[PDB]
């Protein structure tokens, strides 16, 4: 399963921590959990 | 067909909730060649 969304800047406690934020909504499209990986591409 | 990178979940900021949003840092951006504003493709891994 798959979605596209926005780039958005992170907050400054994220830089570094190789994390995206999404919210609860867009895990359940996902069927992904907090901590889960997601592989992230540029859409064209 | 573009790079992929892989990264880990973690939850929205709350005044993100529902904007249609992913938060990624710079050197992230720069590993997909995106700018803020651009799109992603974003699927799970696991």
């Amino acid at each position: 399963s798959s979605v596209e969304l926005r780039v958005a800047e992170a907050y400054p406690e994220d830089v570094g921590r190789g994390i995206v934020r999404m919210d609860k909504q867009t895990r359940a499209k996902l069927g992904v959990s907090v901590g889960d990986y997601v592989e992230v591409k540029k859409v064209d």
